């Protein structure tokens, strides 16, 4: 029995009674994501080139507009803009919003899988809004997702009825449910990092990777994955299990992602799949926030592989 | 002044002066990718859930490839990664080509929307035989065309022959492939290396030694950047647009390889060498081997022609 | 500032409150629309010519399904099916559905433009579902609209608030509101109906055409578009102002078109935009149907184009 | 056996042996529709609309101007959208002059109605350098002709000296699907289209004929009417299901309303290739010589046995 996002979303809201401003915001965030994934398919591209005689910039657009046109927002954060954006009165509801538009975009020129990336936070006050507003752990996430542009593009869409995978039938640009409350594999057997970094690894990462390569338990060697792309990189550790890592290194000592807008909201489908995600320390939900740009180390996945890599980083004190 | 792959192609025929099978064959395999991208992309999933009250993916892809080389009438031989045997055509749709094509690498895993390709090579038919099998068991240096389509976040066709390589970008929306990049040519050396690390205690030693400098240089540069999707095509193609190394090596448990030789690391290292790269079995250049089993397997290393000169050095030293 | 279908749909529930049945309702009709839309043009008609290896058969099947699936009906009448369908207990909600979900497709040989036409009543009684709760005057419509599949797809939706278009954008399959609450010219300049039947026209239609061809004054006479299409001429007529003729004869006293999911529904647009449409005797939105298939005979349009159609009417009556 | 458009051309291409321009040319074309078809069917239409914060007729101009010379395969263009015909720069210039309507019918694309694309191709016949001399040849001269609809589906249909061919657009994968091949019309027809709100400026001839379609002589049924207003919807129907296509002169336009060179030379192409026939009243549509590229004709045209029919007419009024 054929579901749509549309429906869905609608349905969850009549569940619920609320005053439908979180309903109005995904409707808003649908239709960006079906024309990010227009404009990511290249669609029009022969224009360009001359037929008849910018691409990070142009979604960054998309969200923006559509988020204000939503009415149901006051704060947004985006990995493009410096500051907070601060919806004008006449547009302001009372959702606080980050996102990254498109990430992975930097390496967009080989064709590489992208993605889009939200969550989404009640503010909690009568003050006006301000750039403060967004400083608030992911446990306070109301929702959170991402799409997907890669072989076809899907949204995984993450809350507290859990995670639901819709497939983008372009034919008739509309949204399929074809994955309901998903589930990751309690153990996976695919470990994702970028290892170059090897020479700065911390000792229990490294030792860590020794164990998925030189099994302890006498078992299969787990296999390596790693896209560069943070969104596809996670998308595939959700739909086989296993585990993600970006941990810190030299240039990046309190890590690469960023909390607000790339790892809150991963960890946040982590979890409400059933599985885990640290920064080695504490959940990556329970970090408290103080810059809307800051940097956090993650470990996320299947929940044994992430006990079994907390289980050497605590052996590491 | 734009340019598309149906106008290149032909111009190219036009140059030449030949029978025309070639561009018939170009266009046929043409309209094929363009069939798999929209399949790939999913277009039409909401009949299978029901909205109106079924093949896998890589099934329609080969029947697709298969049905359009055959209407061509330029074929004679196909070889596909899904069929045991060669496929020989019959007599009124037979043309003077030989095809071997993947036609949906990295399929295995297209469950989490990885990105997936289509491999080809074209070969003339050299004997005065009865078409066989025989026919297709050409070493990589007598390939004629090869390339490879790629259904990243946008869908682009590569295509390799004597005048070098051209990659052709898909407009969906009106159906036509844009020539974007005009004669292009692999980075002299890059700082990526690519392959499968989870196997590290099964590698050759020459492999785990040279995975060693990339991670840890002797000379206190920077060290590389480590890159594995998993699909070959997705990989080879970042290697070829940013330069670098992929290897898809030799070891004690697999001394041929993985990879297939007719149908990946041959049309991979013809593009390759056209764009001024290097491909390597170790032992020989890959386009060298001289086939005996049109599933046979060979190792593969290829890449910017440093990283790869750089290999057979280490390779060379474990004599 | 950028407003979707989808969106104006839910903004007009949020403002009435009701149970949110008839906005499901109307959100199921969108994906159906885009659906036959997508297969109106032929999308994947190279796999039925074998690249590998009815149409209003289809239609009805997608409006039948998405419908069903809304949880919003209880009685569903198709120009296709010979009887009512009734919904099955568990799927069932409030609203009866009368459409035509492919008119026109006797002539799709040529290319023609074809739509689909809809009527949305409220079920009155409580009785167990039947055929007799499709039995209703036009009046008692709570919405009602066309699609057209023309040289652009175009959804034309008309409630109490009054009547909308939406563009179907098929780069992102959106329908994109363009045309805010519209209104039908006064007085038109166009005259719309099959002349190769004048033989057998009642008197009063012969003169009335006579006067537009060779007005009696000193004006031009009226230009003549007949494209044979319900849906095609009654939006040119909506758009550009004029008068649609299918007028009853003495072969024919009940004329030809459908009461229930064409005429009405056209007549109800009409309506709420300002026009008029009359069976020459009554108001179409006044007729109480006996069956669901009755015919009715419909001229409509321009107020003062069917004011002068009337005055000549009861000349001859 | 599946057939697509590029496969067709250039196995017509092949089986010639030409220079190969003619075969480039049609590639061209071919583009030039999709890309027209994509911008009729709105697609991007929510950005304009302010979705992140030229005149469709103008833009199908300009896709057809592009795509024609840079095929290297013309000199001449003419186009219903240029006063002025357009030479080619001598760099890109070949041995072809088209004629073209980018988009026919876009007075009423407002409501929606179908649209089209209009082509005619002839060979340049002197030696002279390029001017607009070059197109006032008659149709007897065309090499090949077609059009475009844009109308439930896209269509491209074709005509050459081998007949008349129809392909239908998939817009999932842009390929022309070779659906209907040597198209014939029907001998005789049931349909008559014509614009009737000018009955009062009708000569004698159009006004009887007319009158036998509605009031048959012989007691049998009477014809049926239809009227787009769409020059290519109206004469695709009367290809597919037969019967008889008039824009007469009026007193607005007393040498009809049609344009002879990038409309009326190119459905009478089609017409006559599909057995059909196409005159003005006083000589067949491809046998007038005009003598400027803009000019209007009356046509009649459809199934050979109404159009005859209505010939008979018009010599029974002198
Ligand atoms: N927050 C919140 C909230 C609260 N109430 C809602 N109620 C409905 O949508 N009710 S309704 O479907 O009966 C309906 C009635 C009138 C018009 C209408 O127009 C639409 F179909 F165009 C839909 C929706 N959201
Ligand atoms: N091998 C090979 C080969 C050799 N010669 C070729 N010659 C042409 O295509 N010539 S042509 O374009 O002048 C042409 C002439 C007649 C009809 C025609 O129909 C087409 F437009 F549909 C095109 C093509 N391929
Ligand atoms: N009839 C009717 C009717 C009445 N009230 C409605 N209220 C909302 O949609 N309220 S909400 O947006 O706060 C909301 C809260 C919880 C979950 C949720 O789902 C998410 F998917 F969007 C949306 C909707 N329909
Ligand atoms: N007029 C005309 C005319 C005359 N000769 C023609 N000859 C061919 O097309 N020959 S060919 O197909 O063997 C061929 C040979 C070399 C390259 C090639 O590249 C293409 F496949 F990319 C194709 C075509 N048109």
């Amino acid at each position: 029995d054929v579901n749509t996002l549309t429906r869905f979303v609608m349905e969850e809201g009549r569940k619920a009674r609320g005053t439908g401003e979180l309903t109005q915001l995904l409707n808003s965030l649908c239709t960006a994501v079906k024309a990010i994934s227009s404009a990511v398919r290249k669609a029009g591209i022969a224009h360009l080139y001359g037929i008849a005689g910018k691409l990070d910039v142009l979604s960054n657009d998309l969200v923006m507009n559509m988020l204000k046109s939503s009415f149901a927002t006051c704060v947004l954060v985006s990995e493009e803009d410096k500051h907070a954006i601060i919806v004008e009165p006449e547009k302001r509801g009372k959702y606080v919003v980050c996102f990254d538009p498109l990430d992975g975009s930097s390496n967009i020129d080989c064709l590489v899988s992208v993605g889009t990336i939200f969550g989404i936070y009640r503010k909690k006050s009568t003050d006006e809004p301000s750039e403060k507003d967004a400083l608030q752990p992911g446990r306070n996430l109301v929702a959170a997702g991402y799409a997907l542009y890669g072989s076809a593009t899907m949204l995984v869409l993450a809350m507290d009825c859990g995670v639901n995978c819709f497939m983008l039938d372009p034919a008739i640009g509309e949204f399929i449910l074809v994955d309901k409350d998903v589930k990751i594999k309690k153990k996976g057997k695919i470990y994702s990092l970028n290892e170059g970094y090897a020479k700065d690894f911390d000792p229990a990462v490294t030792e860590y990777i020794q164990r998925k390569k030189f099994p302890p338990d006498n078992s299969a060697p787990y296999g390596a994955r790693y896209v560069g792309s943070m969104v596809a990189d996670v998308h595939r550790t959700l739909v086989y299990g296993g585990i993600f890592l970006y941990p810190a290194n030299k240039k990046s000592p309190n890590g690469k992602l960023r909390l607000l807008y790339e790892c809150n909201p991963m960890a946040y489908v982590m979890e409400k799949a059933g599985g885990m995600a640290t920064t080695g320390k504490e959940a990556v939900l329970d970090v408290i926030p103080t810059d809307i740009h800051q940097r956090a180390p993650v470990i996320l996945g299947s929940p044994d592989d992430v006990l079994e890599f907390l289980k050497v980083y605590e052996k590491h004190s």
